[PDB]
This record gives structure tokens, C-alpha cells and sequence, in this order.
């Protein structure tokens, strides 16, 4: 793709912090910028369109190169198009703006370089609000081995760049990503049969996944998800796998991951409405990220989890899932929570944590977003999931949501002024963010 010239773009302000040590901490003075799928693609001689609801072209994109190479994405009016704002170190996504539905989001370095973070044997803190998030919408903030540059070193018909959002990769591959890789996704696109921005291509982005945060104020998940191939890699048609191949176990990435819902682990008191950590009211989250030995060079070994509301550390509660004991995130928990819920244990079948570790070694991008599920509705996070299943097996009960809920025209229109904010990021050694 190209950089267009049409829409400016500047990329809002954000601010997050570096610690040495816990109240040593120093201001990083960051920014945000906006994927390239929710951006105008057009003639880069000119204004019309490459891609219009969910059809290209062909005048401009008779095939993925020729698209690529005359079609240009153009900047993005963050609050009056896309409802995205910020100040200081919090971050506002709302989630209707106009005919938009919510965005997803990279931390920036500089103007044309995605922040890389280094993940092993670190910590990483955020606060949160999510009382504004009914059934059906999914604030994430999760890490991407993504490509610090966009891409554009290894693919010369990207000349948008990070500056555009380019790049885009996660463990579900995606097909719906109009460029990968220097290329358009025209030649065997497929458009979305309830989503009138939205189709399918032949090629997918594929790279680990490290879902520190996706929830709700019904509930929320943590869960890593492994790849053959840590980094950014192409796929191409179903061998992509994921939410949107025929079949989602036919690929290099665990599209379902090792999760900790603590819902879905057994405690429904722990997290929504007026519990343990009360979701009507903003939170910290932390994750921690060990490693078998406790240094930077060992392998990852456990994923940890505390909250801080009102001023009180609140670990994880414990699995009370018959089998599946502890808090965290392991390959001993990974392995017995598979097998109590009857899941598939694709996280093992891609290396696991040791997998998910490789990626965290190679860097990975900060990215915020708020979405609707076209898919599932979200029912995997916040109700029963299958909808088939007795919910009181384990596995079944996610959160209190009934299975009629999340249906994207439905919560589009009912909570249009839904938001997620997210603020006060800090990073740093273990220990380094929090009053441990
Ligand atoms: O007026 C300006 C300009 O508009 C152009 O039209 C734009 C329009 O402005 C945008 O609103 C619209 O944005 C949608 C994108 O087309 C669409 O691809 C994107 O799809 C989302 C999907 O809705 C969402 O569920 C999905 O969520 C992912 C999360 O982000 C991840 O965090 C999670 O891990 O995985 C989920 C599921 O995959 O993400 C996809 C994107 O990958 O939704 C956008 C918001 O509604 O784009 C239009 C262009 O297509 C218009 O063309 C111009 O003429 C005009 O100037
Ligand atoms: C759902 O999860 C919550 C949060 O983990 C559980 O509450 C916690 O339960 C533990 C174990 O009983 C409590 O720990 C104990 O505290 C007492 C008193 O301070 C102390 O004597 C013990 O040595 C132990 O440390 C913990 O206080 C409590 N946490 C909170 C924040 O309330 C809860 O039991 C779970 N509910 C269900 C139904 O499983
Ligand atoms: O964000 C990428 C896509 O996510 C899809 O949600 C999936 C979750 O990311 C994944 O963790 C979850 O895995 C389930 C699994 O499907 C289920 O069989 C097992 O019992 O529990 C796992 C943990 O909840 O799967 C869901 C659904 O595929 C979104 O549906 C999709 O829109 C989105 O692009
Ligand atoms: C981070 O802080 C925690 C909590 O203070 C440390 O964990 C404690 O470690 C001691 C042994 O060194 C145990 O006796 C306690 O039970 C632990 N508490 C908890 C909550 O786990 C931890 O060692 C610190 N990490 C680092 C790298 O210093």
C-alpha cells in the first residue's frame, strides 16, 4: 500500500512509564496510530476508492500487486471519525462513531516504528475501565510479534508503513486484512456475509499472541497463544486455519490458546458487577511473565496475574476446576485444563509456553482494541460456550451473558457509547510496577 495524501494524519499523544524498581519509574512519551483496515484505500493518483463496503475495485486492483501499487491508505480523523482519544497516559476508545465500530490500536515508538517490548522475565501493568463494557464487546490490550517497521523493509509496495498501521499479524491468522505483506488481499476475496465492510482473502498474517487482557465487565481472559513461526508470516488460503478457515485447527497457530478466565475457572465472585474486583469501578492489572531460572535468557515457565483496586493487591483467585489447581499459567495448568474441559490441546501441539517464550524473544507490539464478534458474539468470553453444552460442565459458563447476547447489530445499536480506557501503562523488571 501506499501512503496517501488525502486525509492527514497525526497519531494522538500517550505517555507509559519504564521502572527500575517499585516507585522508580521514568515517562515515556509515546503515541498510537490506527490499523490499516479501518483506513480509506484509494487511487493514489486520486480519490476513488480501491475498496468500497467490502468490494475492490478492479480498475485499480485487477491483482494484489497492481492493487498494492495504486491504491494508497489515507489518514484517519481519530475522534470525529473513529472515537479514539487521549490524554496524558490514558487512551479512550469508544465504540460507535458515526457507522465505525471500535479500532484497534498500536503503541508507537517514533512516528514510523512500533514500540518493541521484550517480554521475558518482565512485568506489565495498565489500569482499566471497563464499566461501560456490556455482553458482547471485548476491550483487549495484548502484545503481537508483529514487524516493528510495518513490514516495509522486507516488502517495498508497503510504503505506508507503521506510520499507516500496516503490518497486522496474530494467532488466528487473519484473512480479513486488506494488505499483507506489500500485497492487496483482492484475488480471491470473499465478502462477509453480515458485515458490509468486511470479506476474506486468500492470505492471512500469522504470528504468536501474548492476550494479557480480553474482557468485559462481565469478564475477562488472559491467554497466550504459540505459532509454528513466532514472527509475522504469511499463510495462504484454509492451511491459514483460524476463526475464519473452514477448519480453525488447520494451521501454525493455537487459535484457542491456554486460557484463565477465573469464571470459567470455578469462581464467579471474583470479577464483575460489585465483586472481588468490582468492574463498576476502574483497576489495575498485572502480568508477569517468568522464566524457569528468574533471568532474561531462561525459558517461560509461568504467567501470573494480580489486581490492585482501592489500593488492595488481590492475587488471581484459584482454579476450583476439579484436576486444575493454582493461579497462573503453566504447562502443568495448560495441560490439565485441557483435559477437564474436553478441549483440544492445540497449545501444546505448537510448543506452548516454550513457543510463546521464542516469540517473546523476537520483540513484540502493544496493541489496544475494542471489537464485536461477528463469529461467536463473544460467547466465549462472557456466557456459554457451546451453546449446545450443559452449562454446568466444566468449561461450559464463561460469564453471565445469555447466548442470545452480543449480536453486533443488536449491542451496536442498544450501546452505542460503550468505551474501554486504558491508562497508566507501566513496564519493568518483576516486582518493578506494583506495591508486591
Ligand atoms: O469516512 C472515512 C473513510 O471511511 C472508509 O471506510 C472505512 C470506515 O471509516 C471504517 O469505519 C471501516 O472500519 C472497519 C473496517 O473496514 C473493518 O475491516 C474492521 O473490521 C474489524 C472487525 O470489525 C473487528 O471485529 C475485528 O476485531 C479484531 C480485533 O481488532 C482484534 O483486537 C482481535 O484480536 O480480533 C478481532 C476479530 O478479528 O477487527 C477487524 C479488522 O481487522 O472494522 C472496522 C470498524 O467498523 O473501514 C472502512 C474501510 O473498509 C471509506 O472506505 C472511505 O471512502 C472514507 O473516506
Ligand atoms: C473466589 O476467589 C476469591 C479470591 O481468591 C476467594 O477469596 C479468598 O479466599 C482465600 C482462601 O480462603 C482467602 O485467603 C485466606 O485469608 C485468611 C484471612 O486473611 C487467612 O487466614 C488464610 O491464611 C488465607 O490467606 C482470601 O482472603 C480470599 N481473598 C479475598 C480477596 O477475598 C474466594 O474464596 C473464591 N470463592 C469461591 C467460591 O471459590
Ligand atoms: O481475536 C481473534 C478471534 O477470536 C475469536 O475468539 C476465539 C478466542 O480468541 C479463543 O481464545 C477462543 O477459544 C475457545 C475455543 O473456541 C473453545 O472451543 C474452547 O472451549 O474455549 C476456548 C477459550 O475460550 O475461541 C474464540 C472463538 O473462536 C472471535 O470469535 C473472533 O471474532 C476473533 O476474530
Ligand atoms: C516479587 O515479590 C514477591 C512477593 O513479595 C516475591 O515472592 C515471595 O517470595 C518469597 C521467597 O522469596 C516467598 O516466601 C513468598 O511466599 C513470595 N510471595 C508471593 C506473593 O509469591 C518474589 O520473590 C518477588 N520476585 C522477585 C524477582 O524478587
Amino acid at each position: 500500500q501506499q501512503a496517501g495524501t488525502a486525509t492527514a494524519e497525526n497519531h494522538p499523544p500517550l505517555t507509559w512509564q519504564e521502572c527500575t524498581a517499585p516507585g522508580s519509574c521514568t515517562t515515556q512519551n509515546g503515541a498510537v496510530v490506527l490499523d490499516a483496515n479501518w483506513r480509506w484505500v484509494h487511487d493514489v493518483n486520486g480519490y476513488t476508492n480501491c475498496y468500497t463496503g467490502n468490494t475492490w475495485d478492479p480498475t485499480y486492483c485487477p491483482d494484489d500487486e497492481t492493487c498494492a501499487q495504486n491504491c494508497a491508505l489515507d489518514g484517519a480523523d481519530y475522534e470525529g471519525t473513529y472515537g479514539v482519544t487521549s490524554s496524558g497516559s490514558s487512551l479512550k476508545l469508544n465504540f460507535v462513531t458515526g457507522s465505525n465500530v471500535g479500532s484497534r490500536l498500536y503503541l508507537l515508538q517514533d512516528d514510523s516504528t512500533y514500540q518493541i517490548f521484550k517480554l521475558l522475565n518482565r512485568e506489565f501493568s495498565f489500569d482499566v475501565d471497563v464499566s461501560n463494557l456490556p455482553c458482547g464487546l471485548n476491550g483487549a490490550l495484548y502484545f503481537v510479534a508483529m514487524d516493528a517497521d510495518g513490514g516495509v523493509s522486507k516488502y517495498p509496495n508497503n510504503k505506508a508503513g507503521a506510520k499507516y498501521g500496516t503490518g497486522y499479524c496474530d494467532s488466528q491468522c487473519p484473512r480479513d486484512l486488506k494488505f499483507i505483506d506489500g500485497e492487496a488481499n483482492v484475488e480471491g476475496w470473499q465478502p462477509s456475509s453480515n458485515n458490509a465492510n468486511t470479506g476474506i482473502g486468500d492470505h492471512g498474517s500469522c504470528c504468536a499472541e501474548m492476550d494479557v487482557w480480553e474482557a468485559n465487565s462481565i469478564s475477562n481472559a488472559v491467554t497466550p497463544h504459540p505459532c509454528d513461526t513466532p514472527g509475522q508470516t504469511m499463510c495462504s488460503g484454509d492451511d491459514c486455519g483460524g476463526t475464519y478457515s473452514n477448519d480453525r485447527y488447520a494451521g501454525t497457530c493455537d487459535p484457542d490458546g491456554c486460557d484463565f478466565n477465573p469464571y470459567r475457572m470455578g469462581n464467579t465472585s471474583f470479577y464483575g458487577p460489585g465483586k472481588i474486583i468490582d468492574t463498576t469501578k476502574p483497576f489495575t492489572v498485572v502480568t508477569q511473565f517468568l522464566t524457569d531460572d528468574g533471568t532474561d535468557t531462561g525459558t517461560l515457565s509461568e504467567i501470573k496475574r494480580f489486581y490492585i483496586q482501592n489500593s488492595n493487591v488481590i492475587p488471581q483467585p484459584n482454579s476450583d476446576i476439579s484436576g486444575v489447581t493454582g493461579n497462573s499459567i503453566t504447562t502443568e495448568f495448560c495441560t490439565a485444563q485441557k483435559q477437564a474441559f474436553g478441549d483440544t490441546d492445540d497449545f501444546s501441539q505448537h510448543g506452548g509456553l516454550a513457543k510463546m517464550g521464542a516469540a517473546m524473544q523476537q520483540g513484540m507490539v502493544l496493541v489496544m482494541s475494542l471489537w464485536d464478534d461477528y463469529a461467536a458474539q463473544m460467547l466465549w468470553l462472557d456466557s456459554d460456550y457451546p451453546t449446545d453444552a450443559d452449562p454446568t460442565t466444566p468449561g461450559i459458563a464463561r460469564g453471565t451473558c445469555p447466548t442470545d447476547s452480543g449480536v453486533p447489530s443488536d449491542v451496536e445499536s442498544q450501546s452505542p457509547n460503550s468505551y474501554v480506557t486504558y491508562s497508566n501503562i507501566k513496564f519493568g523488571p518483576i516486582n518493578s510496577t506494583f506495591t508486591a
